[PDB]
């Protein structure tokens, strides 16, 4: 079948080819995919970034249909459509398995980089790891929510954020536009949204946003201030790759605030230990979200409580759109359309 | 009434003076000190580190009897030991006061900062906000406990830890030295020591720290993953100024751990964001406590679960306790006796 696998020479692109997937184990099952959005992370397992992952496929966005299981398997059925995630399996018994962090497994599976994702017409997965996609949510948002949806939302509910508090987003991309999203119609947070991209801010607004920032035209952590009463916000999720959002996040926190980093910028951060200690502000990393984190996020996709903005793409594209999401073009998520 | 005061031009001494208090309004109380820990904190407030303060009274680790009460005061009377601390009065109504968190107060008054402190024969206190020192704790122990114990006490909180778990602490001497017998002694960690210096090791090995690591002959980080099974500690207390012992603390968190900040890094910290989200780690700080922390930290001295190491000296000789804290040569906390008797 045909896949898009990381290059013999990792430089940031796929190569597409045809595969043949091994025969599935008893636990397992193979899905005919229909959709694979794709996200930063796959530039960064195509870039080297992780390692020498060469012939690997890519994508941890998948949504298929299971056309074979295995012996073993109760969960799912031949015809249900399911997921295939960063998280793509845990080791089930570790201290992070067994106490509701299965993310932080140090034996983790993880799709498209340490085993074949999505991004092919055919799929194995392990069957109690793929989360089946509920009824009345479209298949291509599905893909949005498969990492982008379940990242913030995850990454929202370790903010601490409860409603009625101020939260900024620095970054309105795939990522950034999808956490407003549940900011404002799930968790009932304000929302700032802060980006140099008018356009990304446009659409910001509509779906969400309560105030936008252009952090080119302004300084976003004085006019947080303004907006605020004086003091800052009480988290700051921060879905942009560049070193001075994270910073610009920090200082805009009023104190006891807390500061969120999802996106994965190969780059440091300075650290305002100051920020910290005076302020009670913290600092966390947020990784994906449990199994249990993903099925809570499609729940809000299927209700309307989220609509992930999407758009298709063939998989000869796959070159095309890496390009393009570097070059910041892109609103929401380009999806690889296997049907 | 003789006071410690931030100079006219301040250059970081204190002048000696003669001060008549204001008489004290109707929710307040008049004490006569007995003890006030010189702190770091007073060197940068009479450097002008933090701004122009002129003529404030010095001291923020102050412990006193009461001699007077305003005639609105039921919370203390004549003759209770009391102390005068960095969180000296919150404003009681605001998001902090009220959440539990009243030492973010933004109006918020600090001991020997914004409000005279409690290095002089004699303070005013706000009452209610004078925390009552138990009488199990030596008073010149609790000078201590206002300052460096409640923010190590109260930074062990934040970090999580709970019985079992393997704690880290940076810096051994100076505020890790009372760090390591709480997390030990107060909340059942298994802890691990990390300094330069190995004197300090061997006298944190013997108030409770189960691992000692000397960082001038080993990478404390490697070590640390060895002794806690390949993952790594789950919280990391830092006191240590050198900028390394933050970058070590972080790197040796197991996932999910948290890194708290309880001294300055003399040159600014980084991160790296991959490794923060892959291993969804957590940095935060903590200074002083509330009243009610404050109150807990008193209780485990008081039990003698934790000794801060103080000795005293005369009012007389506080610039010359200066002098001894630039060039670091204090270990523990030089407190001024007021005390006759
Ligand atoms: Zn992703
Ligand atoms: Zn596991
Ligand atoms: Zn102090
Ligand atoms: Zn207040």
């Amino acid at each position: 079948m045909k896949a898009a696998v990381v290059r013999h020479n990792p430089d940031g692109y796929a190569d597409l080819v045809e595969k043949e997937l091994r025969a599935i184990k008893p636990n397992e099952a193979l899905l005919d995919m229909e959709y694979c959005g794709v996200c930063h992370t796959d530039l960064h397992v195509a870039a080297g970034d992780y390692g020498n992952k060469a012939g690997t496929v890519l994508g941890h966005e998948g949504i298929g249909i299971v056309k074979e299981i295995g012996a073993d398997v109760s969960s799912l059925q031949v015809g249900d459509r399911v997921s295939v995630a960063w998280f793509f399996e845990g080791c089930g018994h570790c201290e992070y398995c067994v106490s509701g962090n299965e993310t932080f497994c140090r034996e983790v599976k993880n799709a498209g980089y340490s085993v074949d994702g999505g991004m092919a017409e055919e799929a194995i997965v392990v069957a109690d790891y793929a989360v089946k996609v509920p009824d009345g949510l479209d298949p291509i948002e599905a893909s949005s929510i498969t990492c982008a949806g379940v990242t913030t939302y995850k990454a929202i509910k370790v903010s601490g954020v409860k409603p009625g508090d101020w939260q900024v987003i620095f970054g309105a991309g795939g990522l950034g536009n999808l956490a407003i999203q549940y900011a404002k119609n799930v968790f009932g947070a304000k929302v700032i949204a802060v980006d140099i991209n008018q356009d990304k801010l446009n659409l910001a607004k509509k779906i969400g946003a309560d105030v936008i920032i252009n952090s080119g035209d302004v300084n976003p952590v004085d006019e947080i201030k303004k907006i605020t009463g004086g003091l800052g916000v009480q988290s700051a999720i921060v879905c942009a790759v560049a070193r001075i959002a994270f910073e610009q996040a920090v200082a805009s926190l009023k104190p006891m605030g807390k500061m969120v980093a999802v996106a994965l910028p190969n780059t440091e951060m300075t650290l305002s230990v100051p920020t910290v200690v005076f302020d009670g502000v913290e600092v966390a990393g947020s990784l994906v979200g449990t199994r249990l984190d993903l099925a809570e996020a499609f729940q809000f996709g299927a209700e309307g409580k989220v609509k992930p903005i999407v758009a298709t793409r063939k998989l000869e594209e796959i070159n095309d759109i890496i390009d393009e999401m570097k070059a910041g073009k892109i609103e929401g998520r380009m999806v690889i359309d296997f049907t």
